[PDB]
């Protein structure tokens, strides 16, 4: 791919607005947003999670205006998780901070993950534990070995199905995703706040060091993404992921490319 | 609207200052300022805030001179938190931090937020829990369905009222808001400290990346805010919201449109 | 009218000094340290001792008489003085544990300073509207419950030593057009000091257009606040420890209409 | 050596692409990725930690295109922890958080440590006790004293060796690698959260205050890499080291030199 | 003096290279870089540290190549501290974070310093306490009053003497110190992580707003440290200070004085 010059004019730029949904599990019908319960397995051998349970990521695919070569190319993101007040409800049904205390808010583990591409972002898997047993209607590693809690470079896979790839199995391949930005931020630990800031003045810039960006194969743009908030504590002490759905506004604009 | 130039001359500028005071639900005559003591709801289905209990949105419409076309252009904003030192009072009916200890400072879930408008600030909707039974004096979102935990298109609203939209259920809508700018941020942890910072010497511009500032509508301009600083805890144990002033300082000019 | 500035070696001056905490000194050996916290049963009873409250600090420096020129505050290098001291964690503490070391000063905090031509004018917010303040303090009168959230009635300029309690009162963001002022408060029940010095840092105070604040009567005000959290001594008791802040400002003499 | 010109044209740069796995120290055949559960000595006398208890320094020699004079320049990297994700695996034989919680995520003491060099990366020894009694198949700082608790200069070494130098014994030699640029940091704390950040946006520029890269010596470049992420609990309370691979994409350039 | 030209030429500039270790007390032929176990005083009138529980400041006076009116001015700084992952030997005696887990690490007050000048770094002290009892062998604040709780502006002194120097009892002196560079923090919480960083590509200038770093009077540069890096925890329950060495490469170049 030869990438020229950028077509200017009115009809030159158009401009992509949605939201994604998280996809946590959505164990009943009053749920949506919420993961299962955790369980836990006895040994890493009977690991063996249900579907419900396991956060996947989101993956929007979004098609362009016809174009024929001309491409669709990304430029600028602008991002916010949508929802974030949501967290303040500390009155509904949760565990106590202490005797006559508030309800504990949503916090802990979290991912808050976007990717804004020009074709499928492509993962690469990644295994806690190889001999964990995912579930029928999930999309996981295959013949998984000992290798892969580290790295088995035979699980490669495209994120082309919503509600069916775990978040927990799959992370994107730095060996390849030339065609997408990705970002990504893993805050680990047992007692993390979630820390989650909206406005809409700030943007991100998608070009790479060349000055061009992502380019829209067959006029399609991908979105994905992860936003994993923490966990809510119900009034048992059972704890379930809480996600929320994040907005995206892509400006992007005609480029002409040869071959 | 095509926007043209800018006034100038010294009739060409004015400048909005003001407090907006918080709503936290004010439980009684004493305890402006607090919210009512949080109570736990035994099931999802069965959440069901009082009034009292539930923080709002703060907001002020504002008149400008008089115009006409021209419009007043929000330019520059300086803002901060009032009276960030009085959570230093650890010696008022707190619980102690242990046996013999001071009392334990208001601390935990805050969300900070404020945002500067030609128009009122435009919010959607997004449920906790879509089975709340939100109070009557509140305005929340209505026909609300489990697909309200993560995102319901119906639930579009104005920021119109004080004392009306609770925190809990709105937020700026991302689809909108082309007419204001708006910033916020959630620190959502049970032991989070608040850190509030105060200065003069701060300044926002509010100019989007063509130059062009909230413009005014009617002649009109919208401040909102929310600053709930996290939670007080009194002897007993119980919880409540404290929430805080914020002074806003706008400077805006004469723009003329099409 | 604020006109050009004066050059020559005789044009500049510079004014160094430290500005010692008030935390309340309950004892002849307590100097730095506020009265142990005790806790009211209620709002309505709330009635802290004099002893027990941090309060502003505040010095009025005389610069080199001048005459119209004004001395103009340009620069400012400043620092918490003394950040080693809360390595004592040797004297009198709560253990941190069963044949632990003491715990450390740490807690609430909130780390304050202004450099000025006039008074820091104060604007205040009660914490407890119905809180009885104690004889030898300077507090907001005529206090309602609006003076929990905005009583703009409780304006204040910060002109005495010991009086003005830190939990009262804050700069007037409405006022101190002639004044820099900078503060965090670090509210939380188990923040930790987080305490940086060097002789390398310059804070500006020059506003957007050029121009510091004017010295008044040839007079520069210094205000500062340094509560850096609260000492726990081995019966559980608290009580607030502040450290001194150093200030450096360089001035430049300004002509004005 | 003398550093002249830098070579032009297609045929004048090169890309290296790979990942280091961790040597965290593989306890039996399910269990790459992790230490040995974590045991603690009755005195510091008695140290002796096993080595599948130790994690170690990750290195590759890279081959690079024959050149020859010139040599190939290391230009930039980027780099990111692969597999991050796999620590929302709370379901997995872990401590529960509290009774009828889930399972307890990865954390505590890390060290994220990565370099790209010339040659070997060059080792300083510093030992928490002297007295440790490092385990056969390791390499660690011989004839060791009092005083290599703080620096002993005899330690020295080059990391040449996979599942060998182990991470707590050995660091760079801030008097020697000239010719590498190495970046680490040790996140020491018990209850530390990891904090992992991936994008493939991040670009680290390897160029030296001159504009000069790392010169790869025999056309070898070298990598290394340490990602202990924090302890995994098991169900008991027992506590292992966890690990992640890295990536690492590095760009040359031929440079003549003399 | 009248600050004049930089000499040029191969023979004008220098590099000093070392690294300073610290001084924590050094209770027992076994436990350099460790302070000895802490122990609480019953009331502030009875403080009375011994000297190997009191860590102190590092100094090293260094000489440079003879001049002679011309002087070394300190330029540019490299430092990090040495033996980071030493802090990952949480096998050694240590208390667990709970049943069966790991040993504790190194973690809660910290202190890490480090200055540059062409003359001794010049003290000013502050206590804590000032009825501490300081111990024979240190060099502490002499006449101590209540006022020495605050400031006491008669204790100043030179840091000129290694193991001597209480870091407790002394900090740099901002009314002095024209001719040296110095950076610190202290951490000072109970729980605090080190995060500690390490980087051969990192620089600091020295110089000042005017250009002139340094300016090493009869030939001589120092360098001075602390860098406490928190406590460790024996099983016991026992804490004691631990501190780790500081690497400094300077260089210098030749300026003339008039």
């Amino acid at each position: 791919v030869e990438v020229l010059e950028v077509k200017t004019g009115v009809d030159s730029i158009t401009e992509v607005e949605c939201f994604l949904t998280p996809e946590m599990g959505d164990p009943d019908e009053h749920l949506r947003g919420f993961s299962k319960s955790i369980s836990i397995s006895d040994t890493f051998e009977s690991d063996s999670p249900n579907r419900d349970m396991l956060p996947c990521y989101s993956v929007a695919r979004i098609p362009l205006p016809n174009l024929n070569i001309l491409m669709w190319e990304a430029v600028t993101l602008k991002t916010e998780v949508i929802g974030v007040t949501s967290l303040m409800n500390v009155h509904s049904n949760g565990q106590a901070t202490h005797d006559n205390g508030a309800g504990k808010p949503v916090q802990g583990t979290s991912f808050h993950f976007f990717s804004v591409g020009g074709e499928a972002l492509e993962l690469q898997g990644v295994l806690f534990n190889y001999r964990t047993k995912y579930p029928d209607g999930t999309i996981f590693p295959k013949n998984a070995t000992v290798q892969s809690q580290v790295m088995n470079t035979e699980h490669k896979a495209y994120l082309d199905k919503n509600k069916a790839y775990p978040v927990e199995c799959w992370v994107p391949d730095p060996t390849r995703n030339e065609n997408t930005r990705y970002f990504g931020t893993l805050t680990g630990g047992e007692w993390v706040p979630p820390v989650l800031h909206i406005t809409n003045t700030a943007t991100t810039v998608l070009l790479d060091e060349f000055g061009v960006g992502p380019l829209c194969k067959g006029d399609n743009l991908y979105l994905s993404a992860v936003d994993v908030c923490g966990m809510f504590t119900n009034r048992s002490g059972s704890q379930q992921w809480r996600g929320l759905s994040r907005y995206f506004k892509v400006q992007l604009r005609k480029r002409r490319v040869k071959n």
